[PDB]
């Protein structure tokens, strides 16, 4: 699980900066004891776009198979993920799984600072699908000198 540096830029400044690695996790089985599928994002395969935004932002990443869709929202003051989506398709059998977290606040975080959290976090986006998140630091909207903020954290 290798940690990944993304970048989402308004022309020139710099809209969103966002460093971590990222799992994706299926439930094959209907069993929710059985084993899972385990896909790592691989960040020298994935690109990074997204859109700025005064009030809403979005970063995108996307790979073979599918995407993450991290969509922060600043309520002001504090800005925060508002919104998880992914899309992963795997070759055998050969289904596409896919699920929306829509109204979520996470790693919530003051505006002008940066959220960092390198412990595990995790999401259920559907019944079967899980994004699990780790060495997260981030920061969004709000910018210095394209350096990272006063800093935070989770747990
Ligand atoms: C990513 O999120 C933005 C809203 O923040 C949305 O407009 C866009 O459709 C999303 N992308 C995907 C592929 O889900
Ligand atoms: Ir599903
Ligand atoms: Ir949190």
């Amino acid at each position: 699980v290798k940690t990944g540096i993304y970048q989402v830029l308004n022309g020139s400044r710099l809209c969103i900066k966002a460093e971590m690695g990222i799992q994706l996790i299926v439930q094959d089985k209907e069993s929710v004891f059985s084993p899972r599928r385990y896909f790592n994002i691989d960040p020298n395969a994935t690109q990074a776009s997204g859109n700025c935004g005064t009030r809403k932002s979005n970063l995108l990443l996307n790979f073979q198979g599918g995407f993450v869709n991290l969509t922060f929202t600043k309520d002001e003051e504090s800005y925060y993920i508002s919104e998880v989506g992914a899309y992963l398709t795997v070759s055998d059998p050969e289904t596409v799984y896919q699920g929306i977290k829509h109204a979520v606040v996470m790693f919530q975080t003051a505006v002008g600072h940066s959220f960092k959290c390198v412990s595990e976090q995790s999401l259920q986006l559907s019944a079967h699908l899980q994004v699990k998140t780790t060495d997260v630091q981030l920061q969004a909207f709000d910018f210095e000198d394209d350096h990272f903020g006063n800093v935070d954290e989770c747990s």
